[PDB]
């Protein structure tokens, strides 16, 4: 209930030197907050990551949606912070096309390769691929599917042509648009997904109630630009379990 150092499991949404360099800055304020020892683990797959939190293993886990789902069946886990943009906190999936193929619209996907990340992401398995099939396209029905691990991969997969579409998170796709890993006119945007809520900040919920307040507390006070820049992001805000229940309705259907 009282770890003198608190275990951190960060999801492997890209590589792993990019996930550990974004949330450095916030790692560091949350030692000055908190005045324990952190940990970051980054695993090597979504499912891992599940396993591990499965294990009681973890302290603290920033989850995609699905993947807290899942863990969440498993595991003694809450939510409790999640990243907010412009006053929102939901986020959205892209459909992308490789631009040389001229894969412009859905029926140019018809017959063609898509990748997809992890098989437990949210926006670059579940949400494109519901996405797909509103519009009558069916994983090995009428094109294949590719899971090539991360959503970096996606991108650079669908831009190399190796892939002729993929699905991935757009704040991501946008993140290796400005870094540079991704040149923006290999890769045209066919979709856009609707709103989903953002990635949950999981914490074990044995914890001590006193730590328990001081952690959402840390994350619900956080301000400074320069911290929340990797994420774009101006805050964090409140989520409970219940704000997830529209990725299990869709993992359901």
């Amino acid at each position: 209930a009282n770890p003198q150092k608190l275990v951190v499991a960060l999801l492997p949404d890209e590589s792993a030197a990019t996930v550990i360099q974004n949330n450095k800055g916030l790692e560091m304020y949350l030692e000055n907050k908190l005045n324990k020892d952190i940990e970051l683990f980054v695993s090597t797959d979504y499912s891992s990551m599940i396993e591990v939190a499965s294990k009681g293993r973890l302290d603290l886990a920033y989850f995609g949606p699905l993947s807290y789902v899942l863990a969440k069946t498993k595991s003694n886990i809450e939510p409790f912070a999640a990243l907010e943009k412009d006053g929102k906190n939901t986020y959205q999936a892209l459909v992308i096309g490789n631009a040389e193929a001229g894969i412009n619209s859905y029926e140019k996907i018809e017959g063609k390769i898509m990748a997809y990340g992890d098989q437990a992401s949210t926006s670059s398995h579940l949400i494109p691929k519901s996405m797909l099939k509103q519009k009558q396209l069916k994983a090995g029905e009428n094109y294949e599917e590719v899971f090539v691990g991360a959503h970096d991969a996606v991108a650079i997969a669908v831009a190399n042509g190796k892939a002729q579409a993929g699905g991935l998170s757009k704040p991501i796709f946008t993140a290796l648009i400005e870094r540079g890993t991704i040149d923006k006119n290999k890769v045209i945007i066919i979709a856009e997904s609707k709103p989903f809520p953002q990635y949950p900040w999981t914490m074990r919920s044995d914890l001590d109630s006193e730590l328990k307040t001081q952690i959402q507390q840390a994350f619900l006070e956080l301000e400074d630009k320069a911290i929340l820049k990797p994420f774009k992001a101006d805050a964090f805000t409140l989520v409970t379990d219940q704000d997830y229940d529209v990725v299990r309705n869709l993992g359901e259907v």
